[PDB]
């Protein structure tokens, strides 16, 4: 049950602070599970993302759009992780063999807190085949 | 705090499974936090651990005991992780710069579930200079 991957793991608490909206989306674009406050993702967004993964950098010019919100594209690992800031908040998106982990934090969560939670779980899924 | 990590982070279930016991522990030997059922480190136990970390392979023929319990060494990462096996149980020792992180699994929890959960936070604390 993906849902508990999203309820009891991405929402797990590190240094007393936990994510705001976690979701596990396929590359095609279909929500496997999402957090109660995870938004609904508008046009091209999962495919736009999917082509900063395929030829990197491409997203930063236009800017990270996720539920139509513009996130400042940050340093990310080519074709594996993409990151973004908006004030004291931002998002990590880890690429999997077949999915996209996605996790949204705000202050007091630190970016590298949100990366640890999100990014490792993907590496775990990239080994459970998905 | 430290008994925050252990009982909340390392005990965060995955796939419905969470560790038997976790501990963060000084490299000298001073426990910073440990779970409830976590054993009690005996004689020359930590010390051997940091040799196979510095001279890898050293502990393995001897075995590697933790609370005087027998873990047959399996393969890990030189000078980073020590993993060990006990039927449907076993243990991972993610070593940070001056500390160790340790988790103990008994199946329905997988080597890989443990593995990631311990190594997850281990690298993290190496980022916050531990």
């Amino acid at each position: 049950s993906w849902q508990a991957y999203v309820d009891d793991h991405l929402m797990c608490e590190i240094e007393g602070n936990h994510l705001s909206a976690a979701a596990i989306i396929g590359q095609d674009g279909s929500v496997w599970a999402q957090s109660a406050n995870f938004p609904q993702f508008k046009s091209e967004e999962i495919t736009g993302i999917m082509s900063d993964f395929h030829e990197p950098g491409t997203l930063a010019p236009t800017g990270l759009y996720i539920g139509g919100t513009k996130y400042m594209v940050i340093q990310g690992e080519p074709g594996a992780v993409i990151r973004g800031k908006k004030g004291p908040g931002g998002v990590t998106v880890k690429k999997t063999n077949q999915a996209l982990i996605i996790g949204i934090y705000d202050e007091p969560m630190t970016p590298g807190q949100c990366n640890m939670i999100v990014e490792r779980l993907g590496d775990y899924l990239i080994d459970q085949g998905y």
